[PDB]
Order: structure tokens, then C-alpha cells, then sequence
């Protein structure tokens, strides 16, 4: 493949590979490649609501959002309690 | 902090889109504490082409994961292909 950077990252999943499962698997060639940029931002939140009605609550809430593209996307929300 | 209105705003996010799924009927009220975790890397994705013994030949999809700003890789999955 001449992609040098790659094929070293395709060893190194099937080393990890064979430490963990003593496959004993032979690296031989990379068929396919894929890049995904991953680069945003892992937000905690703890959030006090007013539930119906009247109750105050507390919930722990999880947001990811990225940060050169327009995107953010509840992963969790669950009572704290 | 929870004093950003930066924050806040996210919160009142995470707070409407829990509405919006699963009808919690829930009013945000206050941001109580903020956790900013900075996630930076490339998720690789492998098809990869190994000799087993065997001894055949076989194909495998590998994730590996790795940061950019850190010395850091990863083994994600490692799964066989038909
Ligand atoms: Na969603």
C-alpha cells in the first residue's frame, strides 16, 4: 500500500489483538483504510430541574459537541438519584 | 463553571432534548456543575488481510483509536468479516 503510516497502525491492532486473545495471527496485508477526525467536546453536566409538579430534581447529563463542525447530541440524561 | 452562560446554554440543550424524546415534562431550572472533557483523535478503520495457522487465509475489520495531541492508540474492536 506504500502507506507505511497505516500498514504500522494495521500491525499494531493485530499484536494488541493476538496480547489479548493469543490468537496467533499473522499481519499479511491492508485491504482497506478509513481516517475519521474525531475532535470535540465531552460535556458533564449536573442540571437541577422543576418537575410537574413542583419537585426539584437533580439529573447528570452528558453532551458531545464538536468544535469545527455545527453539532452537539445529548448521549445521556438520568437522575442523579 | 456553571456561571458561563456558554454552559448553560448546553444545559437548556441537554434539558429540551430530553423533553423532545422521551416526554419528561421537565423545566430546567439551574447549571449545578460543569465537566469540560476535550476529546481530540482519529478513529482508524482497517480492513486487514491475516494468515492464521491454521494455516489459512482471513479478513478482519480493526478500529483503533488514537489522539492527536497525546501519545496515546488504542485497539477498539477487532472483528471478522464474512
Ligand atoms: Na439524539
Amino acid at each position: 500500500e506504500n502507506d507505511l503510516e497505516a500498514i504500522e497502525l494495521a500491525r499494531f491492532a493485530v499484536a494488541e489483538h493476538n496480547s489479548k486473545t493469543n490468537a496467533m495471527l499473522e499481519f499479511e496485508r491492508l485491504v482497506k483504510v478509513r481516517h475519521q477526525v474525531v475532535a470535540g467536546t465531552m460535556h458533564h453536566f449536573t442540571v437541577q430541574v422543576k418537575e410537574a409538579g413542583g419537585g426539584k430534581k437533580l439529573y447528570e447529563a452528558k453532551v458531545w459537541e464538536k468544535v469545527w463542525e455545527n453539532f452537539k447530541q445529548l448521549q445521556s440524561f438520568q437522575p442523579v438519584g
